[PDB]
């Protein structure tokens, strides 16, 4: 699609790495390959990619995602947005940036499924975006919450959730 | 204690363990009215101008008894989140409210979305376990934990 | 690509009749013609009204169209039609990206609504014949603001 | 009970300097300095709000000495309105702020839009006539009366 954007939520060393402060360990690490391939997909079409990061070394992007970001961060289709709450839209210009660019569809990847992803997805929903949350592209430390949130995205938010 | 409002989320004929919380909700409505504290009935707009859209049961009866009072408010909403597209935030700030108690249904949908907006907007949040309910146990329990561990809410099991 | 809606701001008897919005009497006929032109295409029309009945021919036109799917009535609590209302989400639901604003007062309710529309990324049109203010200085200041700062067609 | 913050709107080189890319804002410099000093004496919070797209003169020099303090904040904004797309309202609410004083430029553009949003969000507003300026003297005068008569502001 041409009116689509990728939202990469809080994929930082502190959340993903084993020696990270508030880490998610292995599950957040198991989505690295899928996120890297979603970034390349969007970049191929010069679709817009937003890296959304909690503001507070540890706040650098994790692993291959952080590596890829270093090589594309100057491109006009790549954005880095500091956020102060879990919800990527709260107190940020994200919605206005998407609207400027005629985006009405977001794909959301990152961590955690039932916190920052969920809060971001709910705001995307209220703001009238079409939503995709691929189950291979999100993770949580809480298995019950991960499964709870994927069904919430599908059944309450009308989101495409591909297994 | 002092600067508080009650949000009664979506407690309608059409959505209503919803009947099991009826008595607790009525007592919380009476508790806030017992101090002239502000009570907001938030209702999805559930066809307009129909009987399925009325407040259910004893809660509906109590509402009819206090609806004209200046501490009682009825707000129509268009999404699950009670704050979205409504003047709820502005009405709470007019009245120097920094504390909300949230009751009604469903725990992991309208209550959750309302709680998240409350949280983002800087309100202190209490969601008593006895005053919310959901169609599914796993969502109910997930949401009560979310309220406590992520939103910093008070989620008292017993009052 | 242009997808448009008309915002009719605070065109009420209490603002307009002789019993700040009083020059709103001047614009009755032009507002009616805007509503008729949008309704010819089935474009969406929003009547925005302070929540503290529509004046004249606009009121009589409203009764013959009020039940149609393209006609909406929204209560507001501040000057800004977008504040504390579902207006932005109703526009988004319908893929609207341009709003034409008529009503009163040019430098108050129209001004606050236009700024919100601008911030939310809507293209704006405020025809000079479709807005009034008893404050002629403010009227003239506000129309220049729309054009010069909000990028509006005036 | 009043708890106040200072909003210093768009007092940059390019809006104020004779050579600035999009330039009477020079004449309010000393008054803005005194307001910043007055709020800073009490450790009241001060927010510098700047278009994204450096602070002018004595305001910039003063900022360099206080910028690391917990009561001093720098906020980038993408529209005229200081509240739009920014965490400004959340930062003010976090600190129990209920009143804002607005200074800077231009009276009838970024100050106006900032003030309208503060009004809608329920803040008590002060816009001292000596602390705001605009090229458009007609818009300056219009905007000042608007603050007093529509937004219930204190305009001293
Ligand atoms: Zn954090
Ligand atoms: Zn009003
Ligand atoms: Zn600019």
């Amino acid at each position: 699609m041409t009116h689509r954007a990728l939202l990469v939520v809080d994929y930082s060393y502190d959340f993903i790495a084993d020696d990270g402060l508030l880490t998610c360990g292995k599950p957040g690490q198991n989505i690295e390959d899928f996120i890297v391939s979603r970034i390349n997909d969007f970049n191929y079409y010069q679709d817009h990619i937003f890296f959304l990061m909690d503001l507070h070394s540890g706040r650098e992007l994790y692993g291959k995602v952080g590596k890829l970001y270093e090589t594309i961060k100057a491109q006009p289709n790549v954005h880095f947005i500091d956020k102060t709450r879990y919800d990527s839209f709260f107190g940020t210009p994200l919605d206005s940036l998407l609207r400027e660019r005629s985006i009405n569809q977001v794909e959301i990847v990152g961590v955690c499924t039932d916190i920052c992803v969920l809060h971001t997805a709910i705001s995307a929903y209220n703001l009238g975006y079409k939503i995709s949350v691929p189950a291979e592209g999100v993770a949580s430390f809480n298995q019950k919450g991960h499964e709870w949130a994927l069904a919430h995205f599908k059944n309450s938010l009308g989101a495409e959730v591909e297994q």
